[PDB]
């Protein structure tokens, strides 16, 4: 009895955001500022090659910490051609308005990975199969939206190709708005106390019963992190690191691997200083490495041999992955609101325009004689739109805490049949990243959709929603 579909889709796999920062006083580094006495940003690929050349000059004639110029230079050579890669030069002025030192900040990442096109194409083909079995006329009524971010449009483009300018960027609905950033900071400060001292798993807050107090979990993660840093150092100092993995996608090499983890090891070596914003960073890198650098991850963290044969050795690492998922399940989802009122206000400030559009599109599909509208959005809108759904009081089949992580290519579906059925998918998500069978593509298949509600009267679902718009 199908009549239409309004599907919200998250962007596909992306690389972790990474940056190197160092300050230099040598003249060759100061000359990169080209006389300017304020922050200088470099994003022209040709300008990056010139800066790259400056690092090679510094190398031949010692100008700065040689070890640190190599890591910046090596990272830049591999990353100079990636959109979003930039250099920031922050000059430091002394009492006489003279630049005495310049901070060199190299930032890169946040681009869709080589795996994203595969994930998006499978979904577009799957949806073509699904549609050509429900009603072939639906393909003639496809409308596609995308945020302005490159990673989001990238996902939208390959899904559209797989499904069949038609993609209509809509900044007001699907791009980020500073309306909720004022309120998410009020919330962010509220999460720090939840993790420290001895808060007894405050209220429900998405936390397992068998787990000890949040502060104990953090302290154990620090122990596992301090443990693996020493393994990594021991492996770099003794073994050949360049032979620990035969495939390096995205132009990465063992040096960039060490940098991502060296930073995290620095940020997770004192439990009384762990920042809750950095839990998501730790967990984002663990998925990335488990997806794209498993072999090197195995070997560079391989302890060796402890007497007995085949004695399991990746015990401390599996524990670390498990504990990071707990922290990611009870901090990051609560950046969009802790209390129901916070989840509500942040949810409206972020996704109210999109929510009004969806109900109207469902209303049009009822009056037309089926169609589909796909909105490709950043990760933030999926949580917030979901929060609006729950706080509306509409009868659910599953509680919020029970939903799986809203991973890459997570979807929210509004199926119109008169009756509305809500379904969701966690996207390309796995419960055992260290055991999943991977291809050379470093690509995980997508999880089928699950029903959030049953068939609910259309006229009913509009009152509960329009009552929350006050
Ligand atoms: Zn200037
Ligand atoms: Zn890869």
């Amino acid at each position: 009895v199908f009549k239409g579909l309004a599907i919200i889709i998250r962007h596909a796999d992306r690389t972790p955001k990474q940056k190197f920062k160092h300050s230099f006083t040598s003249p060759i580094f100061i000359s990169l500022l080209k006389g300017h006495k304020e922050e200088v940003v470099i994003r022209n690929v040709n300008d990056l090659k010139i800066v790259l050349q400056a690092l090679r000059i510094a190398l031949d004639e010692k100008a700065g910490n040689p070890a640190k110029i190599k890591v910046l230079a090596n990272a830049l050579e591999k990353k100079l051609n990636f959109p979003g890669t930039k250099i920031q030069l922050k000059p430091v002025l002394n009492k006489e308005n003279e630049v005495e030192k310049v901070q060199f900040i190299l930032k890169w990442g946040g681009e869709p990975t080589h795996s994203a096109k595969y994930q998006a194409t499978e979904l577009g083909e799957q949806m073509r199969q699904d549609f050509d079995l429900l009603n072939k006329s639906i393909l003639q009524n496809i409308k596609i939206f995308s945020s302005s971010e490159r990673r989001v449009l990238h996902t939208a483009q390959y899904w559209t190709r797989a499904l069949f300018d038609e993609i209509s960027i809509r900044k007001d609905l699907l791009d980020d708005s500073n309306a909720a950033k004022d309120l998410m900071d009020k919330v962010k400060k509220k999460l720090k106390p939840l993790l420290r001292e001895g808060k007894e798993a405050p209220p429900q807050f998405a936390w397992p019963s068998k787990m000890p107090e949040p502060y104990l979990v953090i302290k154990r993660v620090v122990e596992l992190m301090n443990y693996h840093k020493k393994i990594m150092d021991n492996n770099f100092a003794k073994k050949d690191v360049n032979s620990m993995q035969t495939r390096w996608c995205t132009s990465e090499d063992p040096s960039l691997f060490k940098e991502r983890w060296d930073k995290l090891f620095k940020e997770f070596n004192n439990a009384e200083k762990v920042d809750p914003s950095k839990i998501s960073e730790l967990y984002d890198t663990m998925k990335y490495d488990a997806l794209h650098n498993r072999q090197f991850l195995e070997n560079i963290f391989d302890p060796g041999s402890s007497g007995q044969f085949d004695e399991p050795r990746f015990m401390q690492l599996r524990e670390l992955y498990k504990l990071a998922k707990v922290l990611f399940d009870f901090i990051c989802p609560k950046e969009y609101g802790i209390s129901d009122a916070e989840k509500l206000d942040i949810g409206l400030l972020t996704s109210l325009p999109l929510a009004k559009q969806i109900l109207n599109d469902i209303g049009d599909m009822k009056n037309r004689e089926p169609a589909c509208v796909a909105y490709f959005t950043k990760e933030s809108h999926i949580y917030t739109l979901l929060n609006i759904i729950y706080e509306s009081g509409i009868p659910m089949r599953i509680a919020r805490n029970a939903l799986p992580e809203l991973d890459y290519l997570s979807q929210i579906t509004f199926e119109l049949y008169h009756s509305i059925r809500l379904k969701m998918s966690p996207g390309c998500h796995t419960q055992d990243p260290l055991d999943v069978q991977l291809d050379d593509r470093h690509y995980i298949s997508c999880i089928p959709k699950i029903s959030l509600t049953k068939h609910l009267d259309m006229d009913y679902v509009q009152q509960k929603l329009r009552n929350k718009f006050t």
